[PDB]
């Protein structure tokens, strides 16, 4: 299985720039920009826009057995690349 790395820019206002990476089996950058959306709205850290220009997308790489699990139950993985630390 191949992970699509979605990396998304979501600007916080004075939290900090959510910059995470959608794992997602996905090849549509609207559906990046969807699940995105869709997550940000569950955790509640809906308030940024995600525009053409705050999806990215990186590349495709080899899966570890963890995302494949997710992936396929959830559809999308969305890891806390940064502020996380």
């Amino acid at each position: 299985m191949q992970i699509h790395v979605y990396d998304t820019y979501v600007k916080a206002k004075d939290g900090h720039v959510m910059h995470f990476d959608v794992f997602t089996d996905v090849r549509d950058d609207k559906k990046a920009i969807e699940f995105a959306k869709q997550w940000l709205s569950s955790i509640g850290e809906e308030g940024a826009t995600v525009t053409s220009e705050e999806c990215r997308f990186c590349h495709s790489e080899k899966a570890p057995d963890e995302v494949i699990e997710a992936i396929k139950q959830n559809g999308y993985f969305i890891y806390k690349m940064e502020g996380c630390n």
